[PDB]
RNA sequence: GGGCCCGUAGCUCAGUCUGGCAGAGCGCCUGGCACCAGGUGGUCGAGGGUUCAAAUCCCUUCGGGCCCGCCA
C-alpha cells in the first residue's frame, strides 16, 4: 500500500511506552542491522512467507533475527538505548515515535564498520568467511527450515 | 526453546500398543500358455541398555517431515 520508510537515527531513548500505543512501526538495533537491505529482505519475507507472528510489523522484526523465536528476536534485534532503525508506512507515524526517543536522524548509522560486523557475525552465527550482508540474507531467508 | 510422525526386501508400506521363526503387495529370475505355476527377496537408519528372547520396551544418536509457544 504506502511505501515503507526507512531511516536510522543515531542517540534514541527508547521508552518502553512507545510499544504500548497502538502504531504501525516497527524499531530496530541499528547496531546489528547489516544495511538497508537487511531491513529490506525481512519486509519481503514478512510480506510474503508463511506467518511466525501475530502481527506484520512483529514478523518483520523476528524475520531480522533469522529465527523463529519471537523474544530472542526482541533481544538480537530489539532497539536498545541508542543507534536504531525506525520502520514506517505512515509518515505521521514515524514522526509521532522519533518525539519519543530522539537522536539526530543519521542513516549512516544502518552502515556498516569493522567492529558492526565482527557484532553481526557473532549474533547471527556467521561462522566462515563471506559477505557478511549475503550470508545474513541467507540466514534470514532459511529461517523456514 | 517445547511437542508429534516417518525410517523395515530393489519400490510402496504393514508389523511397534500387548517383546515370541522378518511380513504383504510390487517388481526381479526361471518355466509355461497379457495371464498361469514355481522361485527370488532383510545391516529392521546407527549405538547401547533391559530380557531366556527386541523391528517391538528404555536411554542415546543420525537422517526426513509436521506442529507449537513465546507478540518489548
Amino acid at each position: 500500500m504506502d511505501p515503507m520508510i526507512i531511516r536510522g537515527i543515531r542517540g534514541a531513548r527508547i521508552n518502553n511506552e512507545i510499544f504500548n500505543l497502538g502504531l504501525k512501526f516497527q524499531i530496530l538495533n541499528a547496531d546489528v542491522v547489516a544495511t538497508k537491505k537487511h531491513v529490506l529482505h525481512a519486509i519481503n519475507q514478512a510480506k510474503t512467507k508463511k506467518p511466525i507472528a501475530k502481527s506484520f510489523w512483529m514478523e518483520i522484526l523476528v524475520r531480522a533475527s533469522g529465527q523463529r523465536q519471537i523474544h530472542e528476536a526482541i533481544k538480537i534485534i530489539g532497539a536498545k538505548d541508542g543507534n536504531v532503525c525506525l520502520i514506517c508506512e505512515d509518515e505521521e507515524t514515524f514522526r509521532k515515535i522519533y518525539e519519543l526517543i530522539g537522536g539526530e536522524i543519521d542513516d549512516s548509522v544502518l552502515e556498516i564498520n569493522e567492529d558492526k560486523e565482527r557484532l553481526i557475525r557473532e549474533i547471527f552465527k556467521i561462522r566462515g568467511f563471506g559477505n557478511v550482508v549475503e550470508r545474513v540474507l541467507e540466514k534470514i531467508a532459511l529461517i523456514e527450515l
